[PDB]
C-alpha cells in the first residue's frame, strides 16, 4: 500500500545512499528510487549510467524500483502515487535548506509526506559532491562506493 | 507497522497534534507515550499528561495514549513499535536529535528513527514557551487543544 | 527624518519581500527599496523588468521608492544618505552570512546601521532562487508572488 | 517612535550598552526594561538591576530604564511601544530569538521585532559568561560599565 | 609544549579518551584538568572523577590527570600550559566554544586554543546523554572506559 | 620535529589567515603555508602571485614555508611528511563543511591530524571570497590585507 519516493541526483549513488535506502525498506512497501535526468550542472554520470549503476547496487532489495525522471520531483511524485518523501539527514546537512525544500514540496503536494532518516555514522559525514571531487583529484574513495559504482569511477576518471 | 511518538508533553501542543496525525497518516498504530521525566519538574503529573494527551487524540483512531518511566528504547521493544517519530522544527535542535537517535540506535537497532516537519503555523511553538506565556497571563488558546488550554488555566489558577 | 535602505536583486520581487518591506515603512519615514544593477549571475528579469515589477507591488506603500543601483551597495546607500539597512532574516536563512555581510558592510559605512526583520511564518521558509527553480521546472508559484509578478513569471517561462 | 529594549540584563554589560546606543540612534525613544525574571534566580535583585542600568546608561539622553514582572508584550502595550530591540550575537541563538519574536508578534502583532548586531568587540560576551569568571575571580573589568563592575565585585566580596 | 585539556569528565568517556590521546600525540605534556564545578552538581565527587580519569588516562605515559577550582585561565598558566585543548563534536556546539575561547584569550592571550575532532564512533556522545541512559538502566558498557562503567553501574545501585 | 601545513588557496592572503598561521608557528615548529595550485573556480590571482604575496607577508615568520601544490591536498600533505593539517575556523564559519573535510582527511590521511584555531575578533567575519567581491565592485578593504596585498589588488583591480 505505502508507496515512498527517495529523489535525488545519485551522481553517483554511494553508500550513504544504500544505507537510507535500506531503511526506508524497512519500513514503507514499495519505495521508489528516482534519479534526477537532468540536475542543473552536468553530472559526472549520465542519467543512464546512474540509472545502471543504482539498479546494480539496490538489486538485493527486494521492494526497490530504480526509475528516472525529469523536471518537477512532485509532478513525478504525484503521478507515481507516492505518498511518502524519503530524505537522508546526514550529520552534515544543510538542515535549514532541508526544510525550505520540505516547504515547497509540501506546498506544491501536500499528500506527499517527508520523512527524514538518519543514516549510520560511518556515512554521517561524507556527500557525494565531496566524493566525486576527492576522486577527480587522485584520492581513494572505494570505502564509500559499492563496489560497482567504484570500478564505474574508476573508469569515468581514466 | 507501529510507531513510537515519546516526549514528555508538558502539556501536549497544537504542535505535538500536527506531528502526531502526520504519524497516523503514515503508520498502521502509533503510540504517544509520555516520559515520567521526574528530573524536568514537569507541571502536571504523568497521570495529568496521559489524561490529556488521551482527550486530546481522542477522534485519532490508530492512537494510542500510555505512560513510561523506564528506558525509552526498552519501552519500544516491549510495545513492539520498530518506527521511532521524533518532530522537527525551525530550529537547529537538529544536533540534539542525532544525539538522541543514535543512542536509542545504538540500545536498539531496529527501531528505526523518522523526523517529521509540522506545518508553518507550529514550527515556533513548544510546551516551554505556551508555560512561560501563561504563568504571565498571556493568551495561548491558540496554541493549545481545548481541553489542555482548560487544564493549563485552572493549574495556574 | 530617518531614510532606510532595503537593497537586494528582487529577481522577482515576492510576497516575502512585500511583507519585510511593509514593516519597514512602518517603522521609518521613507524606505529605498533598492534593486541591484548587475547581479554575479545573470537573472531572470532584466532590471529594468525587476524594477518594473517591484514599483507596481509597492505601490500601495507611500514611503517606498522603488530604484535600481549598480556597483557597491553601501556606496549608493551614502550617496543616498540612507542610516538603515534594512536586512529580512527568514527562519532558513544563513545567519552566519548576515554576520558576514553586516560587518563588511559596517566596516564600509558605519554610519549605516543593519537591522533586521522577520517575514510572518506564511514566507519564512521560502527563497526568490527556489521560487524561480520551482517555476522553471513546471511547479505551481502563484502563491508567493504578487499577482503582477505571477503574470511577468508566466511570460517570461513561456 | 518608542521601541522596548527587554531583557534580563543580570548584569547589564558591554554588550547592552553597545545594543541600546545603537536603538537610541534609531529610534526616538528607547524603555530598557528589565525582567523580574524570578525563576532564573538572577545574582541581583530587580531594584539593583535597575538602579545599575540607570547609572550605566546616564549618558544616554533617549534611555528610560524601567522593571516589569507581567507579560512583556503587555508591558511593551502598556508603554506605548512599537518596536520590540533585541540583539543578536556571534552564536546560533538566533533560533530562540525567532520563537520569541513570534510570540510576542502572536501576542501583539504590532509590536515589530527589530534585531541590532553588536560590535566585533562584544560579540562573544554574555552576563552569564561574566558572571561565571568573576565568580572565580576573574578579571572582567573590560566588558562592564565601571559601576556594574563596583557591584559585581562587592556582590561576590 | 604543554598542553591542558579542561573539562568537567563527569564522567570521562570513551570521547574523551579519543580528545586527551590525539593531543599526546600533538605535544609533549597534556594535563587533563578537571573542573570542581559545584554548580552542576556533578555526579561524581571531584576527588572520584581524578581516579577515574587517573585510571583510565593510565596507559597514557604524557597525560597528568589534576583536579582544580580556580579559574581554568590561571590553573592554565600555573600549569605552565600554552595550548587549550577542546573537543568538537558533530553538533553546532562551536558556538559556546567561541565565547569560552574568546574568554579565555581575554584572561591569558598566551593560551592558545586548539580544537580536535573525535572519531565518528564517539561523535554523538556525552558525560550527560551516559548518565541519562544509565540512570534508566540502560547498557552503556559500550562508550565508557571498563573502571568508569563499573563505577558508574556501582553509583547508581 | 612536528611539521604542520596550513593549506587553501589564499586568492589572496588576508590578515585573517596571518592571524591563523602566526598562532601555529606559535605552537609547532615548522609550518607548511601550501597554496592550492589550481583551484576549481579560476582565482583572482595567479599561483605565482599568491605564492608571492604570501612569501611576503609571511617572511617575517621564521618556520613558515610557502609552497604551491596541486591535486590532492592529503597526497602533498603525506609528501611533505606533515602530522599536524591546520584550519581556521571563523565566527562565520560552515562548521559543518569543516567537519565534512576534517573526516574526509582523516580517511584519506589518518596519520595527518586536523586542528582548528581561531582568529581574532577582528578577522572573525571576513572572507577571502567577501574581500574580492568589494574590492571588485569599488569597496575600501586596504584594512584586511597585508600592504604587500593591498598594492598588488589594486594593481590586479585597475
Ligand atoms: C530533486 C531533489 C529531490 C534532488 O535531491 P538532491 O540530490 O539532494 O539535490 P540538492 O540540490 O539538494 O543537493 C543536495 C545537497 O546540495 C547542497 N545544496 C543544494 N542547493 C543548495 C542551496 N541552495 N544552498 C545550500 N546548499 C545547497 C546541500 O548541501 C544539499 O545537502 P544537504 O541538505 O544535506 O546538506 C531535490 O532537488 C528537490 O526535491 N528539488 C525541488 C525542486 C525540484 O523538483 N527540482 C527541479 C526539477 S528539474
Ligand atoms: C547587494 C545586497 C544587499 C543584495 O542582497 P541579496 O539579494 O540578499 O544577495 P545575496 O547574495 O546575499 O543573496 C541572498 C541569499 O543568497 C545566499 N548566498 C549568497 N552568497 C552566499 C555565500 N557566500 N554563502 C552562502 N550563501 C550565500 C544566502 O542564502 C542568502 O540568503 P540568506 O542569508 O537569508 O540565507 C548584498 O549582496 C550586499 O549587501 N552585498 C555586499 C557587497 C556589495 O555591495 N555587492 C556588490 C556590488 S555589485
Ligand atoms: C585544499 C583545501 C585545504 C583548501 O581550503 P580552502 O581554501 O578553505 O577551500 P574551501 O573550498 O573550503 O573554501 C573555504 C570556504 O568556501 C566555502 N565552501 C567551499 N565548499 C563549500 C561547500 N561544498 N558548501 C559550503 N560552503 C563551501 C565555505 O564557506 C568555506 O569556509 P568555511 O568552512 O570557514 O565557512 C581544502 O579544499 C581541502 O582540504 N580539500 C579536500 C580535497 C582536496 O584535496 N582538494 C582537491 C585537490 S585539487
Ligand atoms: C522524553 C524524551 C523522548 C525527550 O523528549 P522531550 O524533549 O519531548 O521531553 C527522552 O528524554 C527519553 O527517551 N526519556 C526516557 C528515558 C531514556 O530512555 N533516556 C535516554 C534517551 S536516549
Ligand atoms: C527577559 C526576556 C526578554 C528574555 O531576555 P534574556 O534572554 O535577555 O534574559 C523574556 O524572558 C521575557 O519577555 N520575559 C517576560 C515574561 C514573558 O512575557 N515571557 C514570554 C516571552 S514570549
Ligand atoms: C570545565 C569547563 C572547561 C567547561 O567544560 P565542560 O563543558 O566539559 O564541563 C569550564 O566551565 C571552566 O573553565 N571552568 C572553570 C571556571 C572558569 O574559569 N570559568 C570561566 C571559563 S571562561
Amino acid at each position: 500500500q505505502k508507496r515512498a519516493i527517495y529523489p535525488g541526483t545519485f551522481d553517483p549513488i554511494t553508500n550513504g545512499h544504500i544505507d537510507i535506502v535500506t531503511r526506508a525498506t524497512q519500513m514503507f512497501d514499495h519505495v521508489i528510487l528516482a534519479i534526477a535526468a537532468s540536475p542543473s550542472k552536468k553530472p559526472m554520470f549520465t542519467l543512464e549510467e546512474r540509472v545502471a549503476l543504482a539498479q546494480q547496487a539496490t538489486a538485493h532489495l527486494g521492494n526497490v524500483e530504480v526509475v528516472g525522471f525529469s523536471d518537477l520531483m512532485a509532478n513525478f511524485a504525484r503521478n507515481q502515487h507516492a505518498t511518502v518523501l524519503i530524505r537522508g539527514l546526514r550529520a552534515v546537512a544543510d538542515f535549514e535548506y532541508e526544510m525550505q525544500l520540505a516547504h515547497m514540496n509540501r506546498h506544491l503536494m501536500p499528500e506527499l509526506e517527508s520523512v527524514f532518516l538518519m543514516p549510520s555514522k560511518e556515512w554521517s559525514f561524507i556527500s557525494s559532491s565531496l566524493v566525486k571531487e576527492v576522486a577527480r583529484h587522485q584520492g581513494d574513495v572505494t570505502h564509500f562506493l559499492p563496489e560497482n559504482v567504484h570500478q564505474a569511477l574508476m573508469a569515468k576518471l581514466a
